[PDB]
């Protein structure tokens, strides 16, 4: 039930235990996970968490199998100019596409279609392959330009699912309001949630 | 410095912690506030936290009071349908006002002009005097009716500050969260704190 | 099984309870859970156009249709106007499909607005932003362009505009082979089999 | 009370009861009605209804005198390319004119202004000069491509009239329905409704 | 995987081979096709290739079984004005379309819902129901009206696939190119490619 | 002699390699002068398709084009991606046309919205605010809603969207004969005869 | 009187010696400027002035300081990808923000909100806070891309200044028209001369 | 090479030194002159120049072709009423035609078609014959409506290009300044310089 494989893009947006706690979801519901990352995630992951992510994909891949605990091949890492990586392209992209954290810049060059890099070139295969693109977005406040661009996308199709996470479970630490937006994630996809 | 009167909303969106806090800064930075609450937002409030509001606004008046330690007759409760409540005129109404949290339902009726109650013609008389509204939505994910009735608002004039807390202040506890977002808040009122 | 296990079916005070209520029977024999919800205006519609006595409060409006449909226990739930508890006011717990039939102006132009004032309106705005399927049947002569634009926007949405016009080419001879055609074309397009 | 001379086009849409019923009131109620039909709309009255139109008009319009009892000279028929024909040209055009039923092909070709029929060409005219153009649409689902269509035609001072019979006059026959229908027409046209 | 019964159209746009090779690919992979063609594909198909195409609906079925190598009753041909072929009623329709190669003017009749014939209704039916609407065109340069045209569709949730074959497998003949498409589209419909 | 007697060329990150080099072949044929531009993925998609061996820096590059297609000296002029002071980056300075073939639908974008983040990009937002002929091929497939939004802004403010769709009526025998289609569309865009 | 802390980031369109000019007075005015430059920006200042700053934050800190006769830490230069330095934040960016010249594709990427630098991300910080922006670009024709992406920044709050001289005055140098143009966005800013 | 007849327009917009070098361009380069000119421009160039204009077409052409040595009948001016005029109707209007300075009220009534004087119709007549109209406003800052009165005229074919000269080819005066903008003009109509 659900995809099978999935690209998940993390970008300069606050929040990288959004996409990290992701990351661990995937891996527990044993989907295979098409790794990106970005040169301004990199800093944010260095200054929000506690996580020394290597630079390059290989060491970055061995990293993150350990970090969740993942089988062999289950996590692929693939540089930001690595064209040949399967989302690149239609026939070989993953079904389902979750960009967590969504910086606003990276909301913006998917609404215009830059694809100046694979994460947002991977997007653009996304809609038009028409398959799941998730973005999560953390921003305040939501500029008319913010707005705009989500509008764009979710019109097309994609979900704009912010990082506003929810009270009405009675969260009691950090971790609660990260699992909630993550569930939400989860649920979008189709895929289950054990939490 | 900033708006010594703020009118202050709370609508049926998850997030009542994000008002309650706000309502007591604003109590400790002495400004009058002009409180309104919908009945959704009093089952949320109760739903989430510890607070079971009275229905009634005197005796809502008197536990906010108790509740944040405001001076007499610094947070003045107005019911839904008190049309003679300085919030729906506008030379009468305070210069500023805030809904936080705001529900899909009073950002629609915001966007749309529906002023079935207090809150969403106060919403309405803040616009038409070009006074500052902050809108705080809760929702996830985002339709695009959403998307729509934010970004007319926001073409408006309105400021969209969703309820998403940042991380790059390395928070430690869920009351760290809401403070992020209750800091954008003031800040955009140009409140201190 | 094929097609949605859970729908929430909601009556709003348009002309046309037959409409419904042949839904809501057709639903119960093909064994689908049902998250039955009706408006004030649609009970007066209902009491004016048909001789069910239906009961005013949940409870007795659940026993009702459960023996008048020959439901199963539990089948068949009711919420009331303003239960935000109950599944289909959150993405969640929602169930996975949602029909208004029939669908009034005034639904019509709040679901097209997002008003949310009643569990029928915050069930559909539920159900457009996890992107579910949402069926509208309006009951109306003329559409006025209020009607239209409501109904263009949402149908530009996603939602399924399908209004109460049966058609002929079936050769109907009573007003049930008439009510059976839009009953028919509404489980078709849930992917519902028709007898 | 009401136009004395009406323009009724029959088009490929399912309902052909509506439009036959529609002539009969016309003709009881002393009107001079310029008939048209489609190709299309032919084939739909042969199938749904055990009505033997004869095909080209001199013959069809003495069967229809002699199906609805018109007086000599009441119903005047016109090929799908005679621009000869009165409601061609506005001088000459009756001063009002519905298309019941109202097929998707037609509501879109006169939203656009095909004018590829006398047809088509007629609700051409009839908006040109200002005049009620009422159309009687038979579908279900609306998809957006007729919503457009017909929101962009009312926005004109065109009324959209869909073949939706309401139930609040506890109907006991399809007649009954048809008639709603056909009341609810004559309404907008100003016509008197006699049963 | 994928639909079972397919509606394949061919219009008068350049590049017949696309459309013959992809019907000979969806009868390898057993589906049903409703194969239907206009006046202007079948001058097209007389003036690139060297298939002779009977005109009539029963002979061109006997043709296109022998060439793909169909069983009996796997290709279904209908007349252009077979109003009573399944592609042109929702509830008789194939659950996916394909017009390849489509031509500027079955590209404008789709996007104002013309339905002049049965591709033109099929495919209007197909977006009512909301199902897979793939429109292959080929025209050289795409004026403002082509692409107005097609992003109305495309947001209305059709697939505008263009007969742009791409060169990264490094292809041999024009065979190989005509393939590049013709597995874009498959895989568009959820069609393995194993031909 | 009849259109422009220079010609801005730039190929960007689509596939189609072939197409770039037939019409930069067909130019230099026509006695065009070419300002040469491209992009580092039209590189990476040269040599992936192709079996030419094109020399990153400029001037190899232009040495290299100039014995591939046999120009006359000085008739291919390449510039690099950051090279503002190129003749294409000014409106006073830049050729007579513009084509961008093939059209990656990064710079369709970044052109639709005026992103001007290098040569490629700059010097089509100067042939549109000279109104000089701009001439986008993009290859994709299929076109999102995005990318025929991009392509409807262009066409409407005059740029031509000439797809990579090459047509069969011609009865073509190779590759070759659908690449010479698309070639020839663009030197009728152009103005250009076709004695190919 | 005005704001007392600027972002002044200058991007790569011709008029250097606007930016320059602005700056000076700016200085003069004892206000703090937060100074961003994009790398074409540099190139543009070298090719039209006799100014060749320094690569380096540090060192273009230190040329400007003394080119101006600026206070210690009164001008702080930022690299283009420090997204720490304050402008890149709604609670520590200036309440004002200049870019003299803007570049059309600057004018772009703000009209997107690509934030692919901290110029563009420190514009984006100015129109989510409605804090005072203005672009003042130089480009002759206008194309519709440009006008629409101008109009869209205007329609938002935005201040769209063309690097348009008056002659009013009756100018006599090419400094009293440059002068022109940096009185009117002084003027804008609301900061005297 | 380019059109043999231009109508040449100022309006009162700042910049009289930029419509006088052009005419006197386009008279070195050998091209015949429909000269016009509101009653606003008139005013603008006896307040920014030392240029003593008659006020009566007839002494204005005499006066015009001393100043620019034109031959006889080079230079034709008509009034703001002369309907009559070649510039007025399709059949007889010159190939191209450029309001130089382009005030925003003229920008304004070119752009909704408004016809009032000759030189507004003259630039009605060109729109709709397709001929080349090149309107150079000076203005500063740009509202949204002047922006979305450029951008309606751009979509339709018109150049506009704004006074804002650059700084690129190191300008040493104010006539550097000016032949910079009047140089695009004639690149823009296709004449040399
Ligand atoms: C003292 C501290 C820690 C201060 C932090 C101040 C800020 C800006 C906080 C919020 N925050 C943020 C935090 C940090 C640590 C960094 C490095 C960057 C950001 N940015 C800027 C983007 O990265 C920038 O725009 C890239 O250009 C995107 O590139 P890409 O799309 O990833 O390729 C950002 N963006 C966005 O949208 N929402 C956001 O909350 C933030
Ligand atoms: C086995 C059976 C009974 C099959 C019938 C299946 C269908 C499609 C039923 C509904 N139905 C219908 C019925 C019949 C009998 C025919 C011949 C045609 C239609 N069509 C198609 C149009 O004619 C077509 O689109 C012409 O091209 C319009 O031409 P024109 O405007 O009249 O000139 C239609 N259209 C529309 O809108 N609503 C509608 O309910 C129907
Ligand atoms: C413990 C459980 C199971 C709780 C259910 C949680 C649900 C259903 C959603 C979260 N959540 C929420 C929580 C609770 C407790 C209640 C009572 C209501 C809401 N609603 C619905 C609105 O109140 C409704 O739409 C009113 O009609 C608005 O009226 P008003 O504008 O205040 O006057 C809501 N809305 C919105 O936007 N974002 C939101 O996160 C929520
Ligand atoms: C007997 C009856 C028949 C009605 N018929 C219609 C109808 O056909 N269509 C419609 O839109 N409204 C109809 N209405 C009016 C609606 O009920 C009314 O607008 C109401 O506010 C709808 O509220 P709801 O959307 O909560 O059901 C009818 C009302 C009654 C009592
Ligand atoms: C040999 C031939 C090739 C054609 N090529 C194209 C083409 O590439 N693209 C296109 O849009 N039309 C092309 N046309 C024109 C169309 O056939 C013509 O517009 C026709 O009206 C389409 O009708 P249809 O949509 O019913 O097929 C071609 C026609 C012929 C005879
Ligand atoms: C071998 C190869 C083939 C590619 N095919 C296409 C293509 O057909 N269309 C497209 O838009 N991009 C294609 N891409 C992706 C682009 O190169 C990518 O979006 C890049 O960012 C474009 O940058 P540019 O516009 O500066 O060239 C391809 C890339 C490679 C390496
Ligand atoms: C000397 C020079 C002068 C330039 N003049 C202009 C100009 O007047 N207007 C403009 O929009 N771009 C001009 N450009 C081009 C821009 O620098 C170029 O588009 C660049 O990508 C802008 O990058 P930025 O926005 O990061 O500064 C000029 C470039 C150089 C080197
Ligand atoms: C000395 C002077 C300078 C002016 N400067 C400008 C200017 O720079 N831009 C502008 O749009 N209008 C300017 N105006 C105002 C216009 O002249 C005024 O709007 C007038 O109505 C324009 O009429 P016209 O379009 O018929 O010339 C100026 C006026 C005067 C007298
Ligand atoms: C004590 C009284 C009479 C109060 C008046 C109440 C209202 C809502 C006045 C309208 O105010 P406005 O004109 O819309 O701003
Ligand atoms: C011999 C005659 C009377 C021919 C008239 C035929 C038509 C359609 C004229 C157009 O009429 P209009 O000007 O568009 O209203
Ligand atoms: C020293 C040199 C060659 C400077 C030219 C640099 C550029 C790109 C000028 C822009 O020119 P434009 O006015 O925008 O058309
Ligand atoms: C041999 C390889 C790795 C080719 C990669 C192809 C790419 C990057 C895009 C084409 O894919 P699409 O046609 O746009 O879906
Ligand atoms: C007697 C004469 C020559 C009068 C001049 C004609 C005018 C002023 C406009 C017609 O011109 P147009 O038809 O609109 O292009
Ligand atoms: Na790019
Ligand atoms: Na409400
Ligand atoms: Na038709
Ligand atoms: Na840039």
């Amino acid at each position: 039930s659900g995809p099978e494989r999935i690209t998940l893009a993390m970008t300069g947006a606050s929040g990288a235990q959004y996409g990290l706690r992701l990351l661990d979801c995937l891996v527990q519901e044993e989907r295979e996970v098409h790794f990106l990352i970005s040169k301004a995630a990199q800093l944010v992951m260095a200054t929000e968490t506690d996580v020394a992510l290597p630079a390059k994909p290989q060491a970055m891949q061995a990293f993150l199998t350990e970090y969740c605990g993942a089988a062999a091949g289950q996590i692929r890492v693939f540089g930001q100019n690595d064209w040949m990586a399967p989302p690149a392209s239609g026939s070989s992209a993953p079904n389902a596409m979750v960009i967590c954290p969504c910086s606003t810049g990276t909301l913006s060059a998917v609404a215009t279609g830059a694809c100046n890099n694979l994460i947002e070139r991977a997007a653009d295969v996304a809609l038009k392959e028409r398959r799941p693109l998730v973005l999560v977005p953390r921003e305040a406040p939501f500029s008319s330009i913010h707005l705009e661009n989500m509008l764009k996308l979710s019109n097309l199709g994609a979900v704009i699912l912010p990082a506003a996470p929810g009270f009405y479970h009675q969260p009691q630490s950090v971790e609660d309001l990260v699992d909630f937006v993550v569930a939400r994630i989860l649920n979008t996809l189709g895929i289950p949630q054990d939490m």
